[PDB]
């Protein structure tokens, strides 16, 4: 007791916190979205929201097949949640057969329903349903395996997840069964916005048994990573939010172990992981992040005619993101009863025999000085487009050079990103496939540095290069309007073993700014520079020069 370095404030927190660098070795975690929801099998973690709004596919379907809402109500499916066929440690079995490196199990959905062993909350999985702690059995699986133990709580919606009970016949009316929460209406504003409008999203109680809920979480678990959903941004739980987050920074602490909160919005994105929708951006982001998806293509939660996606979409996807400083945490939804479909198996054995051969670009990797190259919306067709060889994500380990190929081809890419206008006395040293015997056969020229690739495939999927080199490398630059000037963001890696001098200078309209740094030997870093007097940003002449040649000029 007494740990107290953590304050309730996001200053407080920004001058403590540092985002763990498990998290950003580690890429690749399991989200596992099990609970009543899979009862029923709709594939829907909405279902409780929608079973009770008159007219809705959900009331229709639920009418039907269980029957008037005032009779069989969403807590009368927990009875039937028996999980039979649930076991721990088979769950971490396929966890860890995909190279993920951290579970994120559901403690608790928007629904109401703890499937941890809860004080407060009688609606929960030791008392009720599957009659275990579900969190706990999979606490001590994780550790046996060898694995990071997460959890991920929806809790914070249950504020008004239940609104439309109110609203036609149903148990919800009953304001006695505590399952369906504070039965508010949802806060406003559309996406990922503090705003809530004139609907809070929560109240006094519902705050209270969120601190409630999160402390008993940590105190009980002491989970290395929580992640939140979205309406912990809106304005009005931000100082609780604030409370939980000091709570679990001064334990951790204690524990003598780095943790991460997962958020959607409203937090500063160095006292939080942000967790996010992938964007178009072809960008590396300065700080670590984390984006989600299923394998199932319909759903999250399990239902009956689920289509899964196939790895090779998943595992481009998986590149792509940690290229970008990105982690992908993947959903598997097993069925009620607990039992993981063969069909996810099966996707994730794929992933984790992949890792297997490519994971030296993966585990512990950091962004090199650009993310990507290649050709990779509105479209009035089915365009049928997939990656080719052309399209290249980059990682670095180990002042190694990684250049996946997201697709195979039977002749030669070009990588252009070693052409020599980004280079200053680059040399390659060797060229391997991983996970290939054959000796790759390599020339730098102007454009670049060519590759042809191997006989045979190592792998289907993505095919890794891993290049050693030396020399300076700089990115293509990055130009962002600011008021009468415009920002310039390049990166450079040093990946001789002395330490490198470079000279950036950026000449926009006449105006240069010049900046000489010094990149560490086998390092990389940031520059960011910034010209003065620009009229206009879209008819600015720009030029880019490294080490006096010329790297970029909006020749078009
Ligand atoms: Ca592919």
């Amino acid at each position: 007791k007494g740990t107290d370095v953590f304050k309730a404030d996001s200053a407080s927190i920004a001058q403590n916190y540092t985002i763990p660098e498990w998290f950003k070795d580690a890429k690749f975690g399991i989200f596992i979205h099990w609970g009543v929801y899979s009862v029923p099998a709709y594939g829907s973690e909405w279902y409780s929201r929608w079973m009770y709004k008159e007219g809705h596919p959900i009331n229709k379907y639920h009418v039907q097949t269980y029957g008037p809402l005032t009779k069989f109500g969403y807590k009368d499916f927990i009875p039937m949640f028996k999980a039979e066929n649930f076991n721990a440690d088979e769950w971490l079995a396929v966890v860890k057969s995909s190279g993920a490196q951290y579970i994120v199990p559901v403690a608790e959905h928007h629904d109401g329903f703890a499937m941890y062993s809860s004080t407060f909350n009688k609606w929960n999985a030791v008392d009720m349903g599957p009659k275990r702690d579900i969190i706990g059995e999979l606490k001590e699986a994780t550790k046996k395996a060898g694995l990071r133990f997460g959890l991920s709580s929806h809790r914070c919606e249950n504020a008004w997840f239940y609104e439309y009970g109110m609203e036609t016949p149903s148990d919800v009316q009953d304001t006695t069964i505590t399952l369906y929460g504070e039965r508010l209406h949802e806060p406003e504003g559309q996406g990922m916005t503090p705003y809530c409008g004139k609907y809070e999203g929560s109240n006094e109680r519902s705050r209270r048994q969120f601190l409630m809920h999160t402390y008993e979480l940590i105190d009980k678990y002491q989970p290395e990573l929580i992640w939140f959903d979205w309406t912990v941004g809106k304005y009005p739980f931000q100082p609780t939010f604030y409370k939980f987050m000091a709570y679990y920074y001064n334990s951790a602490l204690d524990w003598n172990k780095e943790v991460v909160v997962n958020t959607k919005f409203g937090y500063g994105d160095n006292i939080q992981v942000f967790d996010i929708e992938r964007g178009k951006s072809d960008r590396i982001r300065e700080y670590p992040w984390q984006t989600d998806t299923s394998v199932g293509k319909k759903s999250w939660s399990y239902c009956v005619g689920e289509e899964n996606k196939s790895p090779d979409h998943i595992i481009d996807d998986f590149v792509d993101i940690v290229s970008k400083n990105g982690n992908l945490l993947l959903n598997i939804g097993p069925k009620a009863d607990g039992t993981i479909t063969d069909e996810q198996k099966n996707v994730l054995a794929e992933i984790g025999k992949w890792l297997k051969t490519n994971g030296e670009a993966i585990y512990g990797s950091r962004p090199w000085v650009i993310a990507s190259e290649g050709h990779n919306g509105y479209m009035t067709d089915n365009t049928k487009t997939e990656y080719t060889a052309d399209d290249i994500r980059f990682t670095t380990c180990d002042n190694n050079l990684y250049a996946v190929s997201l697709a195979w081809t039977d002749g030669s890419v070009t990588i252009k990103s070693l052409a020599t206008k980004y280079c200053r006395n680059v040399e390659i040293e060797s060229v391997e496939m991983l996970g290939s015997s054959e000796k790759i056969d390599y020339k730098m020229t102007d454009e670049g540095l060519v590759v042809n690739f191997p006989k045979n495939k190592p792998t289907e999927y993505a095919h890794v290069f891993k290049i050693k080199l030396k020399g300076v490398v700089v990115s293509k630059p990055l130009y962002d309007k600011v008021d009468n000037g415009c920002l310039i963001t390049v990166r450079v890696a040093n990946h001789n073993a002395e330490d490198a001098n470079v000279t950036l200078k950026s000449v926009v309209d006449g105006n240069e700014v010049s900046t000489q740094v010094a990149v560490k030997a086998k390092s990389e870093q940031w520059v960011k520079m910034q010209n003065k007097d620009v009229k206009s940003f879209d008819d600015m002449s720009c030029k880019f020069y490294f080490n006096d040649n010329l790297t970029y000029e909006n020749e078009f």
